[PDB]
C-alpha cells in the first residue's frame, strides 16, 4: 500500500506492523562543564529505558508522519486568492484521514491556525469570516495532529513575496539552534538565550525599512503532555527549571518587525476545556448540551468554533460564554503585535529519550 496524490490513505495503512518512521535523532549535547552527554546512546539502562517506551515514542511518529505529508500537500495548494476558511477545511479533511480520526484516540490536537501579518497565533476563521490570503501576507500555519493524546506540535511560514526571505530564515535559525541547545538536564532559561543571540543577529528590509528581529518574549515554546498541548514547562525565547528524560517539548520561537510583544486582538475562535477543572454539574440546558459535547469531542484539547459548527451544534455563543466564565473553558483569542508589523513562527516537537534527543516532527521541509 502507497501514498496517492492527494494523500487519502491513513498513516497507519502505510505502516501495517504499526511501527512508524523515526524522526532527526540527536546526541545530547555536552554541559556547561565541557563534558559530553553522548554516553546515553550506548548505555545498556538507558537503552532498555527507552524500549520501555516504544509505543509511546511510535504514537508521536504516527502523528509527525501524517503532519510531514498534510504539510507537504498544503505547501503544494496554499496561494493568495483562497479564503482563509478554503485552506483551514482543505488542510483539516486531509489531516483528518491521515491520522485515521477516531473520537479521542486518534485526531486533530488543536485548530488550524493561520494567523496573518502582525498577528503571531491562535487566529483560525469563525464562521462568516471572509478573509482571503494577500499576495503580501506572513501567515502561520500551526496546525496539530495526535495519537492516544501523544501531540504533534509543529509549524511553519507561509509567504509569496520574497520580501520577507531574511525574516523567516532568522526565525527559522532560531527555531534550529533552540533545538540544538535542548537536552537533559539543560535549564530553561539557557535555550531561551540562545534562541535570542540568534534571533537578534539577524537585520530585515522590508518595504524600504530596516528592522532589527526581535524574537517574541511573551510567547514561548512549552513542555507536552497526555491530552495536554501545554503541560506547565514554559522554553522561553529570550535571557531555574530544568528539562527532565522522557519529557516532551514544543521548541517554537517568534520573530517580530514590531514591538516583540503580542496582546489579545479581534475575535476569538480557540477554546480549550482548563485541565485542572473536575467534573462541574450544570443544569443550564444549552451550557449543559454544550460541556457534553465539547467532553465528548475533545476532552482537554483545543477546539475552535468552526468545529461545534460542523458537528450540527449552533445557538451555542452564550452557552460558550457561560462555559469561559466559570473557569471550566478558558478563551485563547488572536496574540498580535502591533498594526503594521510581520511575525514569523517555525516550531517542532522533540522527544527527550533516555538515549537521544529526537525531533520527531522533523521534515525534508523544515
Ligand atoms: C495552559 O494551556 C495553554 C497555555 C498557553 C498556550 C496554549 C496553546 C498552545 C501552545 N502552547 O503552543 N497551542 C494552542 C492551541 C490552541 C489552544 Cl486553545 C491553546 C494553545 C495552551
Ligand atoms: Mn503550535
Ligand atoms: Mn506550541
Amino acid at each position: 500500500k502507497v501514498q496517492t496524490d492527494p494523500p487519502s490513505v491513513p498513516i497507519c495503512d502505510l505502516y501495517p506492523n504499526g511501527v512508524f518512521p523515526k524522526g532527526q535523532e540527536c546526541e545530547y549535547p555536552p554541559t556547561q562543564d565541557g563534558r559530553t552527554a553522548a554516553w546515553r546512546t550506548t548505555s545498556e539502562e538507558k537503552k532498555a529505558l527507552d524500549q520501555a517506551s516504544e509505543e509511546i515514542w511510535n504514537d508521536f511518529r504516527e502523528a509527525a508522519e501524517a503532519h510531514r505529508q498534510v504539510r507537504k500537500y498544503v505547501m503544494s495548494w496554499i496561494k493568495p486568492g483562497m479564503t482563509m476558511i478554503e485552506i483551514c477545511e482543505k488542510l483539516e479533511d486531509c489531516s483528518r484521514k491521515l491520522i485515521k480520526e477516531n473520537g479521542l484516540n486518534a485526531g486533530l490536537a488543536f485548530p488550524t491556525g493561520c494567523s496573518l501579518n502582525n498577528c503571531a497565533a491562535h487566529y483560525t476563521p469563525n464562521a462568516g469570516d471572509t478573509t482571503v490570503l494577500q499576495y503580501d501576507d506572513i501567515c502561520k500555519i500551526d496546525f496539530g495532529t495526535h495519537i492516544s493524546g501523544r501531540i504533534i506540535d509543529c509549524a511553519f511560514t507561509v509567504t509569496f513575496n520574497p520580501k520577507y526571505d531574511t525574516l523567516l530564515k532568522a526565525v527559522k535559525d532560531a527555531t534550529n539552534t533552540g533545538i540544538k541547545c535542548a537536552g537533559i538536564d539543560v535549564r530553561l532559561c539557557d535555550v531561551g538565550e540562545a534562541i535570542q543571540e540568534v534571533m537578534e543577529s539577524y537585520e530585515v528590509e522590508i518595504d524600504g525599512k530596516t528592522y532589527q528581529v526581535k524574537p517574541i518574549r511573551n510567547l514561548n515554546g512549552h513542555s507536552i503532555g497526555q491530552y495536554r498541548i501545554h503541560a506547565g514547562k514554559t522554553v522561553p525565547i529570550v535571557k531555574a527549571t530544568r528539562m527532565e528524560e522522557g519529557e516532551v517539548y514544543a521548541i517554537e520561537t517568534f520573530g517580530s518587525t514590531g514591538k516583540g510583544v503580542v496582546h489579545d486582538d479581534m475575535e476569538c475562535s480557540h477554546y480549550m476545556k482548563n485541565f485542572d477543572v473536575g467534573h462541574v454539574p450544570i443544569r443550564l440546558p444549552r451550557t449543559k448540551h454544550l460541556l457534553n459535547v465539547i467532553n465528548e469531542n475533545f476532552g482537554t484539547l483545543a477546539f475552535c468554533r468552526r468545529w461545534l459548527d460542523r458537528l450540527g451544534e449552533s445557538k451555542y455563543l452564550m452557552a460558550l460564554k457561560n462555559l469561559c466564565d466559570l473557569g471550566i473553558v478558558d478563551p485563547y483569542p488572536p496574540l498580535c503585535d502591533i498594526k503594521g508589523s510581520y511575525t514569523a513562527q517555525f516550531e517542532h516537537t522533540i522527544l527527550l529519550r533516555p538515549t537521544c534527543k529526537e525531533v520527531v516532527s522533523r521534515g525534508d521541509d523544515y
